[PDB]
């Protein structure tokens, strides 16, 4: 059935209370992001620059407020387990970030999380979504080509990936 040790598996906006919890989980999304390779030393400081307080509470308000981002979490019985954000300019959006803890890694709820932030984006009226993928990450590469989106370019170190709608 789930093996996630919890009855229900739900996505919504990310709120200013999830902020403790979704700092933790934002400071390891990148660590695998990047583990095999950025330093220890690199990592373990430029998570202090992105993953501070204040950058992570501009973002969910931002998306609280229907603005330029869009901050979803996904969450086993109460519990942060993953999200995704996404940066909306006019017309188009950029796909910033999606994570889920190893432990809860099953494609359909990467797939959940995904899928309510385009029902999102229908409604605002999102015609265009990229992303950047870097060229190791084949777990991500696969989930995303599943999911729709195509190579368009190369930016050094990453597939940047679209999907039209």
């Amino acid at each position: 059935y789930f093996q996630s040790n919890a009855m229900s598996i739900e996505i919504r906006k990310l709120s200013i209370e999830d902020l403790e919890t979704l700092i933790e989980v934002a400071r390891e999304s990148w660590k695998w992001t990047y583990a095999g390779i950025y330093s220890e030393e690199y990592i373990e400081s430029w998570i202090r620059e992105k993953y501070s307080k204040e950058k992570l509470l501009n973002e969910i308000v931002r998306s609280q407020s229907n603005l330029d981002i869009l901050f979803l979490g996904a969450f086993a019985d109460s519990t942060l387990i993953g999200f995704i954000e996404l940066k909306i300019i006019a017309n188009k959006a950029e796909l910033l970030r999606l994570y889920l803890k190893p432990e809860y890694t099953h494609k359909k709820i990467g797939k959940t999380l995904l899928l309510e932030a385009e029902k999102i984006m229908k409604k605002k009226g999102i015609l265009e979504c990229r992303l950047y993928v870097h060229r190791q990450n084949s777990v991500g590469f696969s989930f995303y080509y599943k999911n729709g989106f195509k190579v368009e370019d190369t930016d050094g170190s990453d597939f940047i990936m679209e999907k039209k709608y």
